[PDB]
């Protein structure tokens, strides 16, 4: 299951859970085509790969985490490990996203 | 003013009339947050930099074209001259499509 963060503490609440898992996080808007076209692969993803936590984030509803994170386009795919950046994706290429599980799980 | 493409017969053509300008395509969609926070800037900016070619494609109403550039989330901007693509840039980010006009001009 992709888990949504309602805010920023739940964010960090997270990534504290998660341990020393690899953690991706799908920032996405409500409306968005190309958000909506990978959704389904996401939770597939999500369900095959259960030592890595798969997180999403509503920017229009945390704008606050959005800026923070400097989002420029949607989806936007986060990979975070023991709190730290390693990497981002920008846009809904599924092939990309799996390249970047695979090398940072 | 920034140039909208209705198909791909218009694409080539205003990819022609442009000569050997460099010509700046924003892939933008209806429904996203990004293309609409960056459209102004992109229109002073075609203003300012009267001799570059702004283009902008709807990928909802060019769905082959998007596709013939791998579009995977709106804003990208697609950098071209001499029917070369020279860059790319997923997102609304403003300073970089800056530094991406600035280098590619």
């Amino acid at each position: 299951m992709v888990y949504q963060v309602k805010d920023q503490e739940d964010f960090t609440k997270q990534l504290n859970e998660a341990g020393n898992k690899l953690v991706v996080i799908d920032f996405y808007a409500t409306a968005c085509g190309p958000c909506k076209m990978i959704a389904p692969k996401l939770e597939e993803l999500s369900q095959s790969m259960s030592d890595v936590v798969f997180l999403k984030v509503d920017v229009d509803e945390c704008e606050d985490i959005a800026q923070d994170n400097q989002i420029a386009c949607m989806p936007t795919f986060l990979f975070m490990k023991n709190g730290q950046k390693l990497d981002s994706l920008s846009g809904a290429n599924y092939d990309k996203l799996l390249e970047l599980v695979e090398k940072n799980k």
